[PDB]
């Protein structure tokens, strides 16, 4: 076997994450698709005759007839199904992809959107911030057997704030606060996850990494999916990472009494990772207004009827699904994640950073290989080890 | 039997619930008679072991030694114990009603939103309030649980409309059209045993007679400000969390437990209503809406984090880990809230909303001057 060890390019790390995921309900959709289809959910009437163990004791329970008590919210909507278009996307991709230059002069700059961000090892302090807040509220501890499935998050929340090439991800140029890609794949060995459940979530980061990419390095690729809310909820899925994210937190609060295999439980962790997702647009409205008064109506408040209609049937689906005692939690814990977090207060106070106190320092300190940082990085949290 | 005390004092009142309620965990406590004890508890290490049936998979889990996390949150610190003279303030209220007056200042709006005038406007606000908050506990809209959510509104409206003990329970007051007395009749028709409805009647009762007393008597404030421990018990009173705890119960458990009696389900029942109390006032600071403000902020997370642990292991955590938590997502959610951050302003009732509410008001009992609120509701 001739050892050939060039880095793969992001085209052949497309077709990777392409053979491995293969086709979600539409042909030639691989690996921008899941397996299930929001726009066939139906919602069942509520008898409100329920057993003490019935799943819609678990996670936050608010019905669609009661939504339109809520000024930030309203009724809801069928949306349009574009689904059947995906195929032109991948095709799209395939074709930018097959001529995109193995590196971009802005591969590694910041894009939070904040000017005070001028350090990426910052950068990803305060995404480790997020990540351990968004574990917390899905339910999880800080309790150190779960260190590298919290790493991994991180990584899931960096490439949202800097441009990261998905190559230097592969091979160990970038550096996740001081952690290669690799270092975490081989923690999550250390912490027992099966060999099976480590490539489902390493396979789950290679598709976020990219499509996080080609949204910033193909001008092209969202206003193909603006509009067509079908297809671009789905690809912000993917760009979140829930499905990854949600994987490696079922195995740390799973009863020990086993693995967590995609094929038998694919269709409650998509729908879960959906709901998720659409809990943000949701709860954000509120934000402006905890700290701006508006009239939404026409193509924009339809959106959010249209959101709406997938949350609470996602919710409902997850209500009989075997692991409702852990999933209706994660599908709805933005609603409480959205207001309590630096992460969505700091938008509104004029996108500056909040800064992390004394308290937060020190939890966030034995997440950082200082080793492995830069030397510009060196002084990152200071009030951390103290 | 011959018409007996057919009409009732303020003083009458208070003895009836000092008979019905009995004393705390305290001699000479009756009426403030909760048995479960804050100031006392332990906060244990999690295990980090739970089975798919634990119950800390209810409600909302926020882990104490995460609550540095967040900006808005912080650590936590015991609260400091008064609790033993609670036999003290019951003395000074029987002291006060041996003379007690009537108030100046009855029907007044006390919303804080400067644009209420129709104290009927003002239930309508309330009775939307109290679906969403029965909403976020779990709850439905079926029709089966109206005079429940009934019930929400009569409990959260004294806050908003100054209204006296006397003309609550005489009928001259009415919330939307319906006396107390129709509420009661109305938790019959549903199915709620007699005793879970004299339970649920009481705790109204005590509800208006410790709102009333703050406003009526200046020195109960002063005497219980000083007095933090006890005047946590007292707003838990004032809020009448326990008494709605009991109905949500009755219209949420499995009909296969019987009725709800707080007889038998004391302790954890206290638990919730002390936690929801505890993560509203939590919640609204935090937000954006008392010797040391950043204290109390410090005491509030250390009770809400011990009452959620001990939910965990309840008979019905089931329901009550959602219903002690629930602040964490409607405070920020609830026109109410959104509301008084949005420069104490009242958001319109759309036609949706209003078609909700309709069936809410009992048109035929209205004054002229509020014949025709909710109008896009018909
Ligand atoms: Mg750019
Ligand atoms: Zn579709
Ligand atoms: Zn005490």
């Amino acid at each position: 076997t001739p050892t050939k060890m060039a880095t793969l390019t992001t085209k052949q790390m497309w077709q990777t994450i392409k053979d491995y995921f293969g086709d979600g309900f539409v042909t030639g959709s691989a690996p921008i698709s899941y397996n299930v289809h929001t726009c066939d959910m139906q919602l069942q009437p509520d008898s409100g005759i329920h057993a003490a163990s019935d799943g819609i004791h678990y996670g936050v329970q608010i019905s669609e007839d009661s939504m339109p008590l809520f000024s930030i919210m309203g009724d809801t909507a069928a949306p349009p199904c574009t689904c059947h278009r995906v195929d032109e996307i991948v095709k799209h991709i395939d074709e930018f992809l097959e001529r995109a230059p193995e590196a971009l002069p802005d591969d590694g700059a910041i894009t939070s959107g904040k000017p005070c961000d001028t350090n990426p090892d910052q950068v990803s302090l305060y995404a480790m911030r997020d990540s351990l807040s968004w574990w917390v509220h899905w339910g999880g501890n800080l309790r150190p057997e779960h260190y590298w499935k919290q790493i991994y998050i991180g990584f899931a929340a960096i490439p949202d704030d800097v441009q990261i090439s998905p190559r230097e991800f592969l091979d160990g140029t970038y550096r996740y606060l001081g952690h290669t890609w690799d270092d975490c794949l081989s923690g999550l060995e250390e912490e027992g996850v099966s060999p099976d459940e480590i490539e489902f979530a390493n396979m789950c980061m290679w598709r976020q990494m990219l499509t996080q990419w080609l949204e910033k390095a193909d001008p092209e690729l969202l206003p193909l999916l603006k509009g067509k809310i079908s297809l671009m909820l789905q690809y912000r899925v993917l760009t979140a990472n829930t499905l990854g994210c949600l994987a490696l937190f079922m195995n740390a609060t799973a009863d020990p009494k086993g693995p967590i295999h995609y094929a038998d439980s694919s269709y409650e962790m998509e729908i879960a990772s959906v709901a998720q997702c659409v809990t943000l647009d949701m709860a954000k409205e509120a934000m402006g207004i905890l700290q701006r008064t508006e009239v939404v109506a026409g193509d924009r408040a339809q959106r959010k009827r249209e959101l709406r209609w997938i949350y609470v049937r996602c919710m409902q689906i997850l209500e009989s699904q075997p692991h409702a005692h852990m999933l209706r939690r994660y599908g709805s814990a933005g609603l409480h994640y959205v207001p309590m977090m630096d992460r969505y207060l700091e938008r509104v106070s004029g996108h500056t950073r909040f800064p992390i106190r004394d308290g937060a320092a020190r939890i966030l300190e034995r997440f950082i290989n200082r080793a492995e940082l830069p030397k510009e990085s060196e002084d990152i949290n200071p009030n951390g080890r103290s």
